[PDB]
């Protein structure tokens, strides 16, 4: 089998409160809590960016060996730095990664992780010896009080695909389906996204019953078939709309199966906001993590990108996976965060905005054990190594 | 065996002399003609953007059939106009692709759509009964009085790659290259990547040489093996260079092979120029219908973005190939262009910037057999389709 053989995330040291957000922008907290269904949102420093939050969450789960072993390097975003030099060439120099491999970015929305950890798959087919790392990494940012604010966030979720995966064995029955619309997108030239909110909520929902239709039709599968469904998640509420309308028809004990799953894959995303690309897979470690899955259980995952696209597939979970988890230290990550009032938020947000360094401010000392952007000279960006290096 | 069934290309229906270039800019044509190895260069009216050239490639080799077995769009740019939707799917949508595919983008400068045909392949190992549409598609713009002008060019390939390919099958043999380098980037923001001439030269050649050393070290073969090479073309004497830096140590009959199987592989890229991701992509389709080939000879490919990343792989011949070509068509594009003076090159190019449209200048009245940007209403493209639909 292949598969997910080791998954991790990371995300900025700073956070918003989410009621604190409310009462700023003139709205009841619960609107927040409880509407869109948030809690707290990451905030990016300025030293932060999708090459140095891909490089921190992959870091902690590429050891020697796998420096040696890693064939391909793909980098799955939306927010890119740079319109020709992939990311994922920065991040396998940042990370060691011997030089024999292929680099390069995948783009489709928030959906490009999942073409990218398939088709690593394909790839590794004939070359039991090799790895693969798949890095989502994103920022989405809608700007101070936009529409889709409150769902703004910020991270990266890297994943090694190898044969004998030790967590999950990914299956041959993904399905895709793809249909234009405009719902989510953002030309050259412009730093916040166009959105057609309650459009953007009948596409998402459309994509997943359309590609569930199609995959439980091929496949042969019904919803009683998987022990829980993981989805892409904008946001809670909006992943709670498209499983009951997909759901409505199941049995009753299958009903509160995956509605009890669905709460367990989106613990950490309360925490952390949307992260484009990276919050399927987020998604995926909070359900690990926080359920009690049983070895040879099989997860229905659907991935959506606006523009559109969507993916429905299936995985297994692989005997002793949660011995290869790092839920302390995910649980330690979130913790560890400092909670920022909304005016600093606010001061943030604008310096990112122009990439305007500031070490006091981001507080750089910290950060000896991680990577960073350190600087920009002569239109290079210039990366801190952590210290252990 | 997989590979490429079908291949096309389409370039901009207007085109400037290389030799009125260089009397505008002040140089000996004879720097441009033969310098840098380049006759004419392709010019961009504002209708033609990635997604118009890119389906303009791939509509002439996708019949009915074709368009019920395509799982999947994949689009190789560094020309982006969208930094969320990928162009695939707005091309997956003009061809009228069946819905269940994959559509997304991929990108690493100019190398992009390498590893979309490798991994195409690797997909289609499983899938007998399907196939994949790969489509490079760019405009390699360096700005009025730059230092890569002379290089520019526009234009798309696209390639159709199946099982049984009709054309060229692709070996399993491929080893890529990967170095952090800034020899050509482009950070967001800006207009016109950022180029280090003398840095990027060095680049490409050492890329080239690193991976044909560990290619032939793996394979345990010598150029000797090879029919002939190709390989990237910023412009022509460039890879003249890169070839030069290697077929030293060949036997005097395997240089002249190689030697003349280039000049017939550049032949279609000297009216064209530099088209980043399908470059040489089209310098294949060249050497396929300007050399004649024997079925079974093996071509040696090698493929090159800045950053960087180098591939070398092999593909050989499947007989019966020429009958699958468009010689004929491909001469009737290049032939039924228009030169425009180098004043009207500027104002065309100024145009194109801020995507100015001008029914008149364009002369779209004539584009009636084509697909052509028509029109941008609020933040959204549309799209002329051929009349014969
Ligand atoms: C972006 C991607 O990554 C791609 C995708 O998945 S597309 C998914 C959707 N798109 C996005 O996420 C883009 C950004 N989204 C947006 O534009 C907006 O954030 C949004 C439209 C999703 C919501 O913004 P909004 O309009 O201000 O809130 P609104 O839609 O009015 O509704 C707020 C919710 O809180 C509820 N609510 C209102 N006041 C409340 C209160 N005091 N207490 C509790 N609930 C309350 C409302 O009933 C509503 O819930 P429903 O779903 O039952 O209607
Ligand atoms: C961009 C990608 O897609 C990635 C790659 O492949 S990177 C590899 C190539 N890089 C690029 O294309 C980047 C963009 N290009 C550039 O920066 C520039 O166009 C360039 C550096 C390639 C050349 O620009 P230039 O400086 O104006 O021309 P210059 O360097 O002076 O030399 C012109 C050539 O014509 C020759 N020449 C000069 N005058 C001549 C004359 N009258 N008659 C004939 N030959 C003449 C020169 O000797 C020289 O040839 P060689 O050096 O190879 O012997």
């Amino acid at each position: 089998a292949i598969g997910i053989d080791k998954i991790n995330f990371y995300v900025p040291k700073y956070y918003v409160d989410m009621a604190k957000l409310a009462e700023a922008r003139q709205v009841d907290p619960n609107k927040f809590l409880i509407g869109i269904g948030q809690t707290e949102m990451a905030v990016s420093p300025v030293n932060q960016d999708i090459v140095s939050m891909g490089a921190n969450a992959a870091k902690d789960i590429i050891t020697d060996e796998d420096k040696k072993k890693i064939g391909m390097v793909i980098v799955a975003t939306e927010s890119a730095v740079d319109a020709a030099k992939a990311a994922a060439v920065q991040i396998h120099n940042l990370l060691g990664i011997q030089p024999f491999a292929r680099c390069f970015e995948m783009k489709e929305a928030c959906y490009a992780a999942t073409p990218a950890i398939q088709l690593a798959k394909d790839y590794l087919a004939t070359r039991p010896n090799e790895k693969v790392l798949v890095i989502a990494t994103d920022t989405a940012r809608y700007g101070l009080n936009s529409g889709g604010e409150p769902t703004q966030g910020a991270g990266a979720v890297a994943m090694v695909i190898a044969h004998n995966p030790s967590i999950l064995a990914l299956n041959e029955d993904a399905v895709a389906y793809t249909e234009d619309v405009y719902d989510f997108w953002r030309p050259t030239g412009h730093k916040y996204p166009l959105v057609d909110g309650a459009l953007s909520k009948d596409a998402y929902i459309r994509s997943f019953q359309q590609s569930w239709n199609e995959y439980a039709k091929r496949q042969g599968k019904s919803l009683a078939d998987f022990a829980s469904l993981c989805f892409h998640v904008p946001f809670t509420k909006m992943g709670k709309k498209a499983l009951e309308s997909i759901i409505d028809n199941a049995d009753e004990t299958t009903q509160e199966r995956l509605r009890s799953g669905y709460e367990d894959a989106v613990d950490y995303n309360r925490y952390v906001g949307n992260i484009y690309t990276g919050s399927l897979y987020l998604s995926l470690i909070s359900l690990l993590e926080n359920r009690d899955l049983q070895a040879g259980e099989t997860i229905g995952l659907f991935s959506y990108g606006s523009g559109s696209v969507g993916e429905f597939y299936s995985a297994t979970l692989v005997e002793g996976y949660k011995d290869h988890l790092d839920q302390a230290a995910h649980k330690a990550l979130l913790n560890n965060r400092t909670e920022v009032s909304v005016d600093a938020y606010e001061t943030f947000f604008k310096r990112f905005d122009d990439v305007e360094f500031d070490e006091e401010q981001d507080a750089v000392h910290e950060d000896r054990h991680i990577f960073y952007l350190s600087n920009i000279e002569n239109n290079v960006r210039e990366y801190h190594r952590p210290e252990l290096e």
